[PDB]
């Protein structure tokens, strides 16, 4: 179970967070990792299509080839933190899984700039039992994290050291397929 409530950024921009960009996933911190942890690699561009908030999410695990996109419109609780509906999707956006109740995470953004964040999110999917994720994302894949988000761990009161690096995982994107998702 989770047992965070994260606290969104002062001032988060929405309109430049939410432009219709990539973003990878770089550094993450499973706060209930599993005995055996899958290392999967993950990106998710984030817009907005007809004025509703909207993710795109791609992940790969590098070894089993597992490969899974989800599209979420995203409601808001408050300035930089949402509830995400979440719909399994082939790379075209046809449905795999339809939304369902109790299919949803929460996402919320702790810092960003113009080019880094750092995110929380909360997933829960029927009735499996999952924790707090936090993630380090830039919009340059693999890019090593810089000062301004690594300071913002640490505000956080997280230790940078204790989070997996994605960027020595053999990992591919598929930024034009999670670009093109959004408006599905
Ligand atoms: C490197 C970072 C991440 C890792 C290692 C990771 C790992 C995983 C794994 C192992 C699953 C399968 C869960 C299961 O069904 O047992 C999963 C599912 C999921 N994750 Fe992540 N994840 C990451 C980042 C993210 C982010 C940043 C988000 C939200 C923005 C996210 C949202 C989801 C969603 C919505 C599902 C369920 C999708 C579906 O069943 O259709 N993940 N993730
Ligand atoms: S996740």
């Amino acid at each position: 179970a989770c047992t965070k409530n994260a606290i969104a950024q002062t001032g988060f921009n929405k309109d430049k967070y939410f432009n219709g960009d990539v973003w990878y996933v770089t550094d993450y911190l499973d706060l209930e990792p599993d005995d055996v942890p899958k290392r999967y690699c993950a990106a998710l561009a984030a817009g907005t299509a007809s004025g509703k908030l909207k993710e795109a999410l791609y992940h790969y695990d590098p070894k089993t080839q597992d490969t899974f996109y989800d599209v979420s419109e995203l409601q808001v609780e408050s300035l930089g933190k949402y509830t995400a509906n979440f719909k399994k999707v082939d790379k075209n956006g046809n449905v795999k899984v339809a939304v369902t109740a109790g299919n949803y995470y929460t996402f919320t953004v702790m810092y960003a700039d113009d080019s880094s964040a750092l995110i929380h999110t909360c997933l829960h999917k029927g009735n499996k039992d999952l924790g707090d994720l936090y993630a380090v994302l830039n919009r340059n894949k693999d890019a090593a994290a810089g000062d301004k988000v690594k300071s913002a761990v640490s505000a956080a009161t997280l230790e940078f050291s204790k989070f997996i690096s994605t960027k020595e995982n053999n990992c591919a994107y598929d930024n034009d397929s999670l670009k093109s998702l959004l408006t599905k």
